């Protein structure tokens, strides 16, 4: 039976609209997490219940290399607390800013990665991610991908199934998405696309700070790369990035062995990217298992407490939430 209690809380490793993530290492065991913090009173009042609840849910019925694991969630009268496994590396965008660009071979790893965890929850979850961007991709130890943060997922999407919540980030979502007509699965090639142009281009595909301006390149501007760009990895993200769902790569009803059997993937064994047999291009070079050196000092810095008998209060402001008394299976 897990609490707060038996933690100790080491480094705040971010910050995001609706809550905090801080390093802890479980008393008993000795074994380091991060513990995903949110207020129950913030989540009600953003109206982030419904997603809270999702990612809970994706999180304890998916086991895959390239998904974060939750190994608890509980939660007290005013918090809901998700430990996961610390990814050491941090996210790729702290490794892609400072380097500007990756290869096309270190893309190509990380996009089999990406491929591999997307092909598991819609072949195998039912479900669609919907919010695949450049954020939502860390580095575990090892420099392997994790995909982190489930709260936009879909469940129970079978085949050909459509959805029509209008969600994701206004530089990622898919022409289909913007349409607002309903979308499919193939929303998260589009994000592929995306993260891998990010990857190898060192910028998005494309860009305004006004978001109607956005929205309006994003669904009626052919996509350009730097002409430095290989064919094949030029052709895989055209491919990704066709506007028509019913034209993108991975848009059939092969869903993600279009992009697999893709020559830009030439070579690659499939079975040995889902092994971790494919040696990452680039170690996280963490000197502890505190190590902090790829989360940003802005946030590392800040003093963590407390705040920035209840056992059953069920508020309207603090609900008691269902399915938060998870221990994953030892
Ligand atoms: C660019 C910035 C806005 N990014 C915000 C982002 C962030 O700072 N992050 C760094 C810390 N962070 C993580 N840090 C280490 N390991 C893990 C995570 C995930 C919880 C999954 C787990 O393997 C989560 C991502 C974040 C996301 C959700 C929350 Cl609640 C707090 C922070």
């Amino acid at each position: 039976r897990v609490t707060m209690n038996e933690f100790e809380y080491l480094k705040l490793l971010g910050k995001g609209t609706f809550g905090k993530v801080i390093l802890v290492k479980e008393k008993a065991t000795g074994r380091y997490y991060a513990m995903k913090i949110l207020k129950k009173e913030v989540i009600v009042a953003k109206d982030e219940v419904a997603h809270t609840l999702t990612e809970n849910r994706v999180l304890q019925n998916s086991r895959h290399p390239f998904l974060t694991a939750l190994k608890y969630s509980f939660q007290t009268h005013d918090r809901l607390c998700f430990v996961m496994e610390y990814a050491n590396g941090g996210e790729l965008f702290f490794h892609l800013s400072r380097e500007r660009v990756f290869s096309e071979d270190r893309a190509r790893f990380y996009g089999a990665e990406i491929v591999s965890a997307l092909d598991y929850l819609h072949s195998e979850k039912n479900v669609v991610y919907r919010d695949l961007k450049l954020e939502n991709l860390m580095l575990d130890k090892d420099g392997h991908i994790k995909i982190t943060d489930f709260g936009l997922c879909k469940e129970g999407i079978k085949d050909g199934a459509t959805m029509k919540t209008f969600c994701g980030t206004p530089e990622y979502l898919a022409p289909e998405v913007l349409e607002d007509n309903d979308y499919g699965r193939a929303v998260d090639w589009w994000g592929l696309g995306v993260v891998m142009y990010e990857m190898m281009c060192g910028r998005l595909p494309f860009y305004n700070q006004d978001h109607e301006k956005l929205f309006e390149l994003i669904l009626m501007e052919e996509i350009r790369f730097p002409r430095t760009l290989g064919p094949e990895a030029k052709s895989l993200l055209s491919g990704l990035l066709k506007k028509d769902p019913k034209q993108r790569l991975g848009g059939g009803s092969e869903d993600a062995k279009e992009i697999m059997q893709h020559r830009f993937f030439a070579g690659i064994v499939w079975q040995h990217v889902y092994e971790k047999k494919l040696s990452p291009p680039f170690k996280p070079q963490v000197t502890s298992e505190t190590d902090t050196r790829y989360f940003d000092e802005e946030f590392t810095a800040q003093m963590i407490t407390i705040t920035p008998s209840m056992e059953c209060v069920d508020s309207e402001r603090r609900p008691h939430f269902p399915q938060f008394d998870y221990s994953a299976s030892s």
